[PDB]
């Protein structure tokens, strides 16, 4: 019944019936409300892209991961594009925000990991470990498909560039077509999995932490 | 004394020491020669390009573990950057060459894997296995290093694309930085390494294989 910004097909359709309190409670959260209506605190914008430049460093490795353990060269090809845009595209946004924002290098040096971006850099380094790619799979589906869920909201876009490029970044169809192809994968190599269970309590400890993770900034 | 495209440092140069003659007869290689004659046979050409699609996509796996397993968020931006590139600019070539010669994608399928290719790929995936940064690096300084070294002959250039481009993937200020940067990272993450006779050994290997690669055409 509930709608997503992509098509969950039979595998990641499954999965996301366990997390829908919380997949809702994140894309609806005051944060994103906030950002697109661009009244949202320059203070709160910055604790929050502290940690998630901590986030994205795990991130870059998990689609590295995939590069490395994804069985169709195809597969392998379109991660590496999605490397090099965000190499481009979204590191050049995060060193635009801190510039005016006015974080120096080392005020990111001296921020300590607040408990769940700790907590989702351990999740996220248990999938690189694993060597699966269908760990890596549920992660970047979480990830990218919750962000492209409230990046896609109907709502006016805000003026501000640190505000507009944040959504900019999750939202459109180069991105959605990534999500799409992330979620086709994930239905492709879960189908017949033996380990379900322990890939749906990944799931829903992912979507757990990307929901506490946007109370960071309003701590 | 003897002289390459980049800069070995300390590390490296160790290592180059005891593959001299293998990297040698490497980078002089008949077709090398034939390339920038722009006198190489089309079957050749294609027999060659052929084995190397398989060589590139454990090529790319490698450049994945090395995202996931770089120490320096600054490096795995940079592998990251270079993977954008190959999927791009690499990949192309590729696709435009197997037009040219006129290879089916199921003429790729259908091609067995010489024993020199299978042997590299080995290689190339028990470094992906050790998730140990510097293993990977030796494996991509030989395999980015060598082909700098022959692409950046001064010889004059063939006209005929699928020739000039496969030179010009190898060579130039991008290349050049690009293959400086993986010596820097294994001169850092080499220096005080307890296991350097696996590396040696990993190295010479590598060099070996490199060399018996270019006769795969001429079989």
């Amino acid at each position: 019944t509930q709608d997503y910004a992509f098509q969950p097909g039979l595998t990641v359709g499954e999965l996301l019936k366990s997390s829908q309190k919380d997949w809702q409670a994140a894309i609806n959260h005051r944060f994103v409300k906030e950002l697109f209506a661009g009244t949202i605190e320059n203070k709160v914008l910055k604790d929050y892209l502290i940690q998630d430049y901590h986030f994205f460093d795990a991130f870059l490795s998990m689609l590295g991961a995939c590069v490395a353990h994804a069985d169709k060269l195809e597969s392998k090809l379109r991660f590496a594009k999605q490397l090099g845009f965000l190499e481009a595209d979204e590191d050049g946004y995060f060193q635009k925000a801190f510039k005016e924002l006015k974080v120096a290098e080392n005020d990111y040096l001296e921020v300590t990991l607040h408990p769940v971006t700790k907590a989702f850099q351990d999740l996220m380094y248990s999938a690189v470990a694993s060597s699966d790619y269908a760990h890596l799979l549920v992660m970047l589906v979480i990830a990218e498909g919750l962000y492209l869920d409230w990046g896609s909201k109907d709502l006016a876009l805000p003026e501000v560039y640190i505000h507009s490029e944040w959504i900019n970044l999750h939202r459109g169809p180069f991105f959605a077509e990534w999500v799409q192809f992330l979620v086709d994968e994930l239905n492709r190599v879960g189908k017949n999995r033996e380990d379900l269970t322990e890939l749906q309590q990944r799931w829903n400890q992912a979507v757990a932490l990307e929901l506490a993770f946007f109370d960071i900034g309003y701590d």
